[PDB]
């Protein structure tokens, strides 16, 4: 007890948290995109409906929390994520850092500009909401933009002042976390304060076992995604890959039956509304998931207890590993 | 008499127009980054201030209009416009259109999504504002992107559905204004609808000669930019380039000189605040021409005069000329 986080709807106690989606999104979009043209969502009435609807049906399944790790450049609108929190009554966290879609006014910064970046929206808060972030979130492709090595600095002494953990995207078939552990590092961040995600994006398990024993938490965050009966959709096979959903549960068990059970989050990098890929892809998506933000709760966490995980080690994973990785040390 | 064009204060009579400042900025910036970080500016408070002052000085020169050829990527806040204009009372045109930094959320669009991206900002409004764009800005950098291909049919498209005129960043040396202008016309719109921008930025008046003989308008936008003095600052030297402001001016007394008096327009791309290049770039820029959007009346206009260009020319060009370019036609 006593341990508190920020929420969009302001403090909450770390113990409240409960059941934690620690990667997913309202909205995958850009920069002042959803206030200049909302009517590409049909509506922004009709965005925050759908994620109301998703929201309460993943709190029905038992989600008490997400961590939205939309950051400025994903188009993150905190004011949306307020309304749809309140709405659902699921605690909402939002996110700083910078993701792969920066603009000039970003990139041209030096990594003690970023880092003021970051500050402000952790402890002044964001635009002018007084919404504070709880998570810094970072992002690589391959090997790190010379930019991107400033980013994840940045995200490190943010950090380091604040307590708030980091979180990442990858390209984890390039074994992406082992650089950005090397930068974390290189500026004194503990691997406890950050997730490597993206990584069930692998079967790669000597590259995540290597940053697991290491004290990095390991992000198995798009549980749902598999094109596996849309391989002639060219767009959706891009981002869905080709692994079923139990491929990726499976490195969940893998994980814990070699020791690591407390180094793992689970989530569903979901979405409501999604502007920054191709026309429809919402269509597609809901079509692979309707189940949305439950499919972990659902799917995933019955699968694992069928298989012999205990149920306190699911516990563990999904409660315990989220509130020990957002409580700000 | 009669014809109207639209400000971020409402509907003017073209008329009313006067002295036309054709490419200016309040603030080039990015999608977003003045909501997000204010005090990159200063404060917001300060930037307004700033560009109030700026604009009295331009009023006072004689100046009655500037186009604000920032687009959505350029993080054109329409509200900041209209705020600045009202207290230095001198029109502001809003734009539409994409410049060469849009966000993957416009990046994965369709020439018919643009399309209707840009009609929304000039026929109903731009974000929840009613505040209705008067012109539609596009860009290259060279040869034009994949991307940068749909975003000047879709502007072409939207011009010829409003009427409103449209305008381009070059590479000049590149001479980026002939395929600009093949692209343009491959979808039919008028060559009187369109300014090739930047184009004071070469002194190639084979190539400036053969835009303005097809009728387009050539913008010589870029006056009192000039790195002279400054050699030993990289990023001064990049943007400003090495042509003195007279060098520049003598090309709108070449192209009168060659019968194009009527296919010329004059202006600084000038701002009073610069997020998307180098840290502190504003303040060598206010070094290096101290008077902002009066330097055209107060330098360019008299150099002209001195060098013989009639009253009534120089009239034609900074009055005439926008006038018509900006009419919906
Ligand atoms: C930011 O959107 P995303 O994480 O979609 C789930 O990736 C485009
Ligand atoms: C959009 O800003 P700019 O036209 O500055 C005058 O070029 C970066
Ligand atoms: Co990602
Ligand atoms: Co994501
Ligand atoms: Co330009
Ligand atoms: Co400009």
């Amino acid at each position: 007890t006593g341990d508190l986080i920020n929420t969009v709807r302001g403090p909450i106690p770390v113990s409240e948290a409960g059941f934690t989606l620690t990667h997913e999104h309202i909205c995958g979009s850009s920069a002042g995109f959803l206030r200049a043209w909302p009517e590409f969502f049909g509506s922004r009435k009709a965005l925050a409906e759908k994620a109301v609807r998703g929201l309460r049906h993943a709190r029905a399944a038992g989600v008490q929390t997400i961590v939205d790790v939309s950051t400025f450049d994903i188009g993150r609108d905190v004011r949306l994520l307020a309304e749809v929190s309140r709405a659902a009554d699921v605690h909402i966290v939002a996110a700083t850092g910078l993701w792969f879609d920066p603009p000039l006014s970003m990139r041209m910064r030096s990594v003690e500009e970023l880092t003021q970046f970051f500050l402000r929206e952790i402890q002044h808060g964001i635009e002018d909401t007084g919404i504070r972030a709880g998570i810094i979130k970072v992002a690589t492709t391959g090997k790190a933009t010379p930019f991107q090595e400033l980013v994840l600095k940045a995200a490190a002494r943010a950090s380091l002042a604040t307590g708030v953990p980091v979180t990442t995207h990858t390209s984890a078939s390039q074994r992406d976390g082992e650089q950005q552990a090397a930068i974390f590092e290189s500026e004194g961040l503990s691997p406890s304060r950050v997730c490597i995600g993206h990584s069930d994006d692998t079967d790669d398990l000597s590259y995540l076992t290597g940053l697991a024993a290491r004290g990095y938490l390991v992000g198995l965050d798009r549980m749902p995604y598999s094109a596996i009966g849309l391989e002639g959709n060219a767009s959706a096979l891009a981002l869905f890959g080709t692994r079923s959903w139990q491929t990726r549960a499976l490195l969940i068990k893998a994980l814990i039956d070699r020791g690591y059970k407390d180094r793992i989050l689970v989530s569903h990098d979901w979405l409501f509304g999604f502007s920054s890929y191709v026309t429809n892809i919402m269509d597609v998506m809901d079509r692979i998931n309707p189940d949305g933000m439950a499919f972990v709760p659902l799917r995933v966490i019955p699968f694992l207890r069928e298989k012999g995980v205990p149920p306190e080690t699911l516990a563990g994973v999904t409660v315990a590993n989220p509130a020990r990785f957002l409580s700000p040390t």
